[PDB]
């Protein structure tokens, strides 16, 4: 499957819609730049299963996205461990623009 | 913290002593060439967490060890996924010289 | 697409069926252990585009496969160069168990 | 061959000189910190051949360069795909400090 | 064996305490967020042994740490080359918040 | 520079000619298949500077070379550490077909 997460709610709020998402092995999470750019997706080394920095760096879209429609996908294949993945938006961190992905396995 | 696994039991049996070992992140597994050489440690691409061939190749000590005392260590850091790691000895595969490492996390 | 290559012909010959395969970027090549095991897939450093040893080592399934059904897949994504990839089976090299994959791009 | 690209024109403009460069496999691209620092080289996941994020991250010199003369080289060997590579300078993005490398092959 | 480096001296100075540390293979360096956040650890491609960008990127904790107590560890295993590793804090670079790790071997 | 090492002496001896070679940073070592094949170049994890298994695996030409003229080159760039690199030929190990490369720096 493919779960779409909008960066910036329609209401004009600095949030990820949905904030919490539960994914199964093989599913894809698609982030779409919606409202109030820029945004980026950052995963901290200790916010991913096993505290793997190597894993966090691969998932983290450090670069800022400005134009609406720009997307970033992550297919959680058999390779990725099971557990919760917490991420955030650096420019809107103070606004509490935080997200969470739970991979069940 | 450092678990020692002997390649070839004192009994003269073609086995890994211990055959099964449970490790925690940060711990090291030390293989020591004991009896009836040669021996090597091979991890198949599908016998490691996530079926990562890249991971299996890094852990696999393909080359044969002949002299007693020769060791090979693997510190299971945060970069290594949790799960069971099955390995074997190529020259003594038919004798059932197989091992298993379970990393909890 | 996914091209299946059988390691050991149905006729009981030590060959790869098919021996020559033409793949497009994105397409996958699946090797299935069929007849007269063991078999392995080895790519020499000079038998791959650009003579990249780093590339040859990643594609090479050095370890021997014994049980029928065991598979090994390689998805030739964008990261893989265009050109011919020649591989062979080490235990059946003298029998001329050689293969060839041509990636068009 | 080695193509030199100056980060910041002699005329004092926030540009890459040259902005567009055509490279052949094997040729190198050298960025030299010239005028009005800082500068960095960023490649977006979708601005490289095949939209490979793994490839973009390896080429991207995220860290800021301040002192004149500081260089960053990239030898486009066989491992690198053919196509256009668009990059930019984060601190001078609004000024349109964008570049483009076309690898023929 | 585990050397602790405080990001921000108790004195309220924007420094790494200690600034210079000598480590042996197998030892771990632990950075603890102490005073005047944020802080991050950045290693430049040319400030590590062999000028390996791949190595620098793995060690660099690009993301900003705000809460006191947050830590980042690096166990200098056999895969890491011997030599000096110079790092810095991006937000406090002008204050001269620079560090240095010397791995003996 | 480029130092040529012949795998199998003209005298018909199972040796590397020369057995010992001193190389400077940037020099290339070229192994040429000469007499009494097969041969391969294997570096053990503990026979290279720093006991880096990752380094040993990259230098090791595991696969057997049969036809005369087949070569294998290794350019010891700034990346490679200084020290002695001991290697051997697996099929002719008992004959004492061992070599040694000393990189001065
Ligand atoms: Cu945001
Ligand atoms: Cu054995
Ligand atoms: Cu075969
Ligand atoms: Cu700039
Ligand atoms: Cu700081
Ligand atoms: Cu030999
Ligand atoms: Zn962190
Ligand atoms: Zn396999
Ligand atoms: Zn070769
Ligand atoms: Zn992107
Ligand atoms: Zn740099
Ligand atoms: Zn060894």
């Amino acid at each position: 499957e493919t779960f779409t997460v909008k960066m910036g709610a329609d209401s004009g709020l600095l949030q990820f819609e949905p904030a919490n998402v539960t994914v199964h092995p093989g599913d894809t999470v698609k982030w779409v730049n919606n409202k109030l750019p820029p945004h980026n997706i950052l995963f901290d080394d200790k916010q991913v299963p096993g505290a793997s920095k190597e894993l966090a760096d691969k998932l983290s879209h450090s670069q800022l996205m400005f134009s609406p429609g720009e997307s970033y996908e992550i297919t959680f294949s058999s390779d990725f461990p099971a557990g919760t993945y917490t991420y955030y938006c650096a420019p809107h961190r103070g606004a509490g623009m935080v997200g969470k992905i739970t991979v069940e396995g």
